[PDB]
């Protein structure tokens, strides 16, 4: 027989503190793309860009990111 | 027959501090991307970036990644 | 018979402080990229980029990576 | 039979200070990329990048890796 | 029978300090780079990086690697 | 007694021929100028361009330009 | 008594034939352009361009520039 | 008594032919110019540029250029 | 008595001939260009760049420059 | 009694013939120049260039320079 026993207890205290963050700046000159294709043929988780500009500007007033997995198998 | 015990406590602080971050400047001039191709057969888990210009600003005023795994088999 | 006993205990403190952290500039010239290809052909976890310029500025205000991993198999 | 006795106790602490950064200043002039080619064919976690000009500016304001693996096999 | 006991206590202190880091210039003059081919062909576990120029400016204000494995095989 | 006689004959024949021109194509990308300055003080026949980006094209259909000064003192 | 005849005759040709020119191609990438400056003071004839980027494509279908001063002194 | 005859006579052909030109590239990548000054103090005739990045692509289907000058004197 | 007979009588022939020119390519990179000065004085006939990077191409279709002076005193 | 005659015949032919020209492809790579002064004072007939790249490319389909100077002295 088995006797299986699963019982972590994983505590943590995660901090991130500023006072302010300041006049951030972003500008940027945008430039171009070209792309030239004849066929796409795809499937079965497939994740894809295709000619793009993106301008992201993130500024999260401070942050986590706190990421956990339980994963158990019994066979 | 088995007995299997598993208890870890993982206790952690983590901690970032900052007065004020500043005035942050990010300004690209933007330049060009030319693809060229005939056909694309992709398939089962892929990602794919083809032709793009992304600037990216990212400020977090402060942070932490902390991953955590348990990952267990039992044949 | 098996007694398998797992209890780690990992505790840590982990810190990062500044006073400011001052002007930052970032001011990239573009350039320009060429791709010429035929055929593509791929699959089963690729990961992928074909082309590109991201100029990306990254400023975390003090910040951490901690990463655990509790694996264990058992035959 | 077997009595197996995993029980580590890993403490640390691990800390960065500064009083200020400064102005840090990034200014690139870019330049160009070619890239001829007929045929890929790839597979079974494959990571690349092929023709790329990524400017990157990365100040964290202080800061830590910490990476610890618990590993075990039982036969 | 087997009694196997594992545990060790790693402690330790890790430091680094600064007043302040300084007017960090860097500013690069971009050049080119042509690649030529015919076919690629490339599986399990590849990673390549095949045409690029990323001028990469890395300033922590101050920080530390530490890293820790704990491997048990038990045949 | 002053006798003057200015007569200059000038015939010519000035010719551009074609057969068609092609496609022309023109594509630039982007940019970015700044321009920083207090007091400005323009006199007299004053011409000037500051802080610009102007791209043109410009394809007649052949051209020519025939320029003659006929100048004459009397003192 | 002062005789003064000025009978210069130019009779001339100018030619420029072509079939056709082709596909010209004008793709420029970007770049910065920064200037700093306190006073200008400009007096009597002054042309200038401060701070910029003009690409321009010029394409004739064929040409010619003809010239001609006829200057003369009465003392 | 003065006798001043003028009369170059001067008979002339330029002539440029050609079949085509051909397919002309011209793709130029980026770069960053900077210029810092205080004072600019400019007078009587004065031509300037500063601070520039000025691409161009010039294509004539053929050209000439013929510049006389007849320049006389009476003192 | 003066007599002056001025008679220049030049005939010519100026040739250029081509079948066709061929695929001129012009793929410049990039680069830096810094200048820092105080003051400038510039009078009577003053011609200056300052700070530039002007990348040409210039394909004209045969040419030719023919260039005379006829310039005649009298005292 | 002064009886000045001039006359010069002169007669010619300036030829340049040409199948084809070729394939010349300039690709330079980038580069840095720093300039530092404090003050320029000019005068009189000034031409220069200071801190600059110019990369070019000429290729006229054949060509010729002709020049003649016809100077007379009356003193």
């Amino acid at each position: 027989s088995v006797q299986i026993v699963y019982k972590p207890v994983d505590l943590s205290k995660v901090t991130s503190k500023c006072g302010s963050l300041g006049n951030i700046h972003h500008k940027p000159g945008g430039g171009q793309v070209e792309v030239k294709s004849e066929k796409l043929d795809f499937k079965d988780r497939v994740q894809s860009k295709i000619g793009s500009l993106d301008n992201i500007t993130h500024v999260p007033g401070g942050g986590n990111k706190k990421i956990e997995t339980h994963k158990l198998t019994f066979r």
